[PDB]
DNA sequence: TTGAAACCTTT
DNA sequence: AAAGGTTTCAA
C-alpha cells in the first residue's frame, strides 16, 4: 500500500511475502542479518506513518 | 540518518 | 536455543 525508499521496502516484501528468513534475506542479498533487522524495522515504521493518507 | 552489533522478546 | 524485533553507535 506504500512506496517508500527502495531499501526499506525490499526487505518487507522479501520476509513477509515469501516468508524469507533473516539469514535468507541476508545470505541471498549478501548482507548482514543485523542490517536485515534494521531495514525491516524501518520499513515497518515508515509504513505505519504513511498508512495514514 | 544509515549500517550494524548488542540486546531483549517471541517462537 | 535460535529467530525475530528493538535500542543504540559510529560513520
Amino acid at each position: 500500500i506504500l512506496k517508500l525508499p527502495d531499501k526499506y521496502r525490499t526487505v518487507i516484501v522479501l520476509k513477509y511475502i515469501d516468508e524469507l528468513s533473516l539469514i535468507e534475506i541476508g545470505e541471498i542479498l549478501n548482507i548482514p542479518v543485523g542490517t536485515v533487522k534494521t531495514r525491516i524495522h524501518r520499513g515497518r515504521e515508515a509504513l505505519r506513518k504513511q498508512l495514514r493518507d
